């Protein structure tokens, strides 16, 4: 259960973030060994580190020689997190550099690699950059898309900790393959109102919604994710923020971006029904089916974009299987998980975390795509 | 004059030490040796070692002695620039064109062969990172050994292949720079090399003076030009494993072909050049005034036979070996095309106890040479065969 | 366990690259090897190498981990020191009982067997000084390596003789007495080969190693060893030891011959073949004839007061084996499939273990036989 992380810190002034990072993944449970760049002192000591991590700190391969920490280290992770990842760090692990403890590291690793790039936006968006971006995606490392005044920002301490034991869980759950691919979310539970003060709604958190979002993310999508009433979740580095309010604002808002979209995933709880008396100081109205309209401007015609649509489904195995043929989904999912999509393909999702089945949502998406 | 300039670059690996007989053995033979370690290279040996070795001053950075314009003549001079160990750090800033301390400065700077000699562990080597920049040292005209493995657990890749092995290699670049071309990759190679022991008793036996060198160094340049490349080995002079070669290790003639028969299904490339005994001895007793002798089988038409009957499909070059002394009934040449229809080879290798000789009716004289010079001409045609076939 | 502690101390000579060679293979052997170096090493090798080869921490003073008692323990704890290579100046602390540092306060805690393997200039060797701490040390129980041969002695032994005397040390502490001074010996080692054509030949399955042995542990006592080598299994001459090598079993004959003379013991371990072929084709069935017994030679002209110094000859290859030794006219015989037969009746079970161990059991045999006549 307890897994080895090494944790690498480049010397970005976003260095003193990691120390959430380190903090959370030992909170997890988890062995933590921190190996900066000697350019990450200068940003935060050794000695933060070595306290949060309750293992000795060391930026070169020549310390402990006797213990071979230089290639033990890297043999025996579980997992690599570099945060934040410089730009200079990302050009030094593309050129297989090996200078240092953490570049050394990485070359030993055989084990999944996880960057977290930060940086100014310029920095980001240089040719160079982005070329090294690509290839260490093409060599099989995770990098993470930072968040939004441009692109460049390091992804709060919890996304990085949560897609790291992710990571942890599923060696392959991000593989860089929805590029290209445009994406409209929802999640959370809407606030039907029946007061400018009161309202009914209920208790969904949002985590799977915006587990799905982020899972698209980072794995290439350009997704717009639009919420509703969420357990205070923060939002996904890289993902275009439309918050709603009522069950029929979340119409609206769909339809005012569903045309661009390539994929839509309803994880939303829309409540059933909708008041109609909003007194200014039990007169409900049912409300439309947002999933099931979608399907409708499908065939009318005005949604030559739509390629994928998915539903989410409350608990059997063939009870369901006729759901999907009659809402018209070309997948939904269910847990009590179990996917099925239209092409008569049907899986159980194995248990585990809102973003370890986020990842299986996404994968029998990504392989709907590739049927057409 | 047979005295080279040769620029001994030393890298930081915990190989750094088995650099100082290398440097050792190439001032031996008469060689002028320089020796550039980077930085790090210093915190494994030091630079007196270097000085007391070489015989030559040893500094690390561009900005020692300006005046003297060493950051150039250092490289203009060399007439071999040998990195050993070249670590996973060097050859990245190698790749990329670094010029930041005196080492890679030189690589830029020389115009001479360029030999690498990687050491590291085996996750370093094999990271696509680095198996890409020996793809682009390859590319770009340097020669980049296929380094050992030297076990149980802890095996695999990345060890710096033995000094004799590294200073055999650095003495072939200085007579033929052409000499290891990046070729072979994809073909398989099965080698025979040395002398048999045919046993009378357990202890007593007949055998032969092969010293295995000129198949050694058939495999040896195999490997260093890219095959994957096994190695039937009987009796030889104490010779040494060759880097990134399966050894296999026979007795007899009989235990040879067995071998033979083994490996040869998996080959694209048989070479015969073991001495294999002609004649066994009739009975070999348990313990010790004319002894009978019993014929061997011809292992090499053994193989040609299964493959003219379909049981060697993926063999595209069978390669003999002959001993020659003088020409009276026809020329060399003439006898040895007899011989090469004859066996059904397609090469044949005399050797002068050289030619060069193919099925596709090419021939060449063999300047006289070192047998690993010797194995280049051997392979450069056994390469030229594979593409005709 | 068979896993021993080992101290390799490195000083400052120019052979310090080679001391990484014996931590290597003492460390392959299975032992554990602390290596301590003087300061003056490492500006021949770092730290971090002998670090990354001994697997252990390298330290060069006494005042490091004075909490783990590394002053005493590094000593106290060793199964075996070796000094590797021993300047001068080592020696020179070694002798005066310095112990200003960690490796000079090692040797002084040290209550294990001691071996120094000095490696320096000719002139640095043959100076008074240091001919007088090398008598010093050998004299307070030291072992010192006679050095190897511009063309002088003083070269460092190579390392895979350092470590078999290493081994040899860590099996037997007494092994090695400095006692055979003076002595002037001469060794066969190795199978031989008659040929019958220029290339072809017939051979035994010799290694010459327990040849070499004998040779090398003669050497290392203080003989002066002339070994005759025939084929060996590419074995690499011993530090001290004028080699001759030979082909067939006349040309060991035709040697013996010529190097018997100023000997005073001879070690007829090679494997000589008893018969040679017919005749040598210079290019059916394989009729032979048959070699001098070269031992049997060896011991008739010394019957036949021909050869004047020789007071031992020693045979190879205890029911009939009493018998073989009165029947053959050795001194002494070594019998292997060991025993050990003397020439006063007196027999002896050499207790089967590495071949440099007998080696040092037949020497001792060899060394009471010359001081049975003195
Ligand atoms: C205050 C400050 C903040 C910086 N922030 C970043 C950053 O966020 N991303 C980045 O790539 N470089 C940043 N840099 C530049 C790095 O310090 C520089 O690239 C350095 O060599 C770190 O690289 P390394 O940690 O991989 O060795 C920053 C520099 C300074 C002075
Ligand atoms: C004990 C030890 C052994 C090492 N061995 C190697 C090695 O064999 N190959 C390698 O590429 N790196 C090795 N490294 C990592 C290098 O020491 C490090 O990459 C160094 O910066 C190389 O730089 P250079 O280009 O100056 O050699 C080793 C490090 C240590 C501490
Ligand atoms: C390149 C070089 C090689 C040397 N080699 C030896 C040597 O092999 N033996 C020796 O006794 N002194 C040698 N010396 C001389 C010194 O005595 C030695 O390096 C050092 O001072 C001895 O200190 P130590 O006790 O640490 O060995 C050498 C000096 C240099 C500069
Ligand atoms: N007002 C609503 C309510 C539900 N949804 C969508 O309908 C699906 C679930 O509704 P339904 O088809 O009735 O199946 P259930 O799981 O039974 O519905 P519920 O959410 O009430 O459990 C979800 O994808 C959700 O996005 C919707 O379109 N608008
Ligand atoms: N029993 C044997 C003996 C030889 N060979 C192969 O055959 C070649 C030499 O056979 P041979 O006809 O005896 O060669 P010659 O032309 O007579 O020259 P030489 O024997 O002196 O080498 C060598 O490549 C050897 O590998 C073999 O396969 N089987
Ligand atoms: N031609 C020979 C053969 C034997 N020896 C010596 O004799 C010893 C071996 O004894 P040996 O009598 O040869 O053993 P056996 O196998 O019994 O041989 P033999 O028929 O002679 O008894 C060795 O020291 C060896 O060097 C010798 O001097 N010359």
């Amino acid at each position: 259960a307890r897994k080895r992380i090494v944790v690498g810190v480049a010397g970005g002034i976003a260095a003193y973030k990691a120390c959430t990072v380190v903090r959370q993944l030992t909170e997890a449970g988890h062995s933590v060994r921190v190996v900066p760049t000697e350019s990450a002192l200068r940003f935060v000591g050794a000695a933060t580190f070595e306290a949060l991590s309750g293992n000795p700190v060391h930026t070169g391969v020549f310390t402990d020689v006797h213990e071979v920490q230089h290639v033990r280290i890297g043999q025996q992770a579980d997992l690599v997190v570099i945060a934040p990842a410089t730009a200079d760090l990302l050009a030094r692990a593309v050129a297989g550099r090996a200078d240092d403890l953490l570049t050394a590291t990485l070359l030993t690793a055989r084990c999944p690699v996880l960057f977290a790039p930060a940086m100014h936006t310029e920095m980001w968006l240089h040719p160079a950059t982005v070329d090294n971006v690509a290839t260490l995606r093409r060599r099989g490392a995770v990098v993470l898309e930072p968040a939004s005044s441009g692109p460049g920002r390091l992804p709060e301490a919890e996304e990085i900790t949560t897609l790291a034991q992710l990571l942890l869980e599923r060696a392959d759950a991000l593989p860089y393959d929805m590029a290209g691919v445009k994406a409209l979310v929802t999640a959370g539970g809407t606030r039907e109102p029946l007061d400018p003060v009161r309202f009914i709604g209920n208790r969904s958190s949002g985590k799977q919604g915006y587990a799905v979002a982020r899972v698209l993310a980072q794995r290439g999508a350009d997704v717009t994710l639009i919420a509703g009433n969420t357990a205070g979740l923060i939002d996904p580095a890289g993902v275009e923020m439309v918050h709603i309010g009522s069950a029929t604002q979340l119409r609206d808002a769909v339809s005012k971006h569903a045309p661009d979209a390539n994929v839509l995933v309803m994880a939303a709880a829309v409540a059933d029904f909708r008041p109609a008396h909003v007194a200014a100081a039990i007169d409900l109205v049912r409300n439309d089916d947002v999933l099931a309209g979608a399907v409708r401007a499908r065939a009318d015609g005005q949604l030559p974009n739509m390629r994928a649509i998915v539903g989410f489904a409350a608990e059997v195995l063939f009870h369901a299987r006729a759901k999907l043929e009659r809402k018209g989904c070309d997948l939904l999912v269910v847990n009590a998980g179990w996917l099925l999509s239209a092409d008569g393909t049907e899986s159980a999702l194995e248990h585990g975390s809102k973003t370890l089945m986020a990842t299986r949502i996404v994968d029998s998406i990504a392989a709907f795509l590739k049927s057409q």
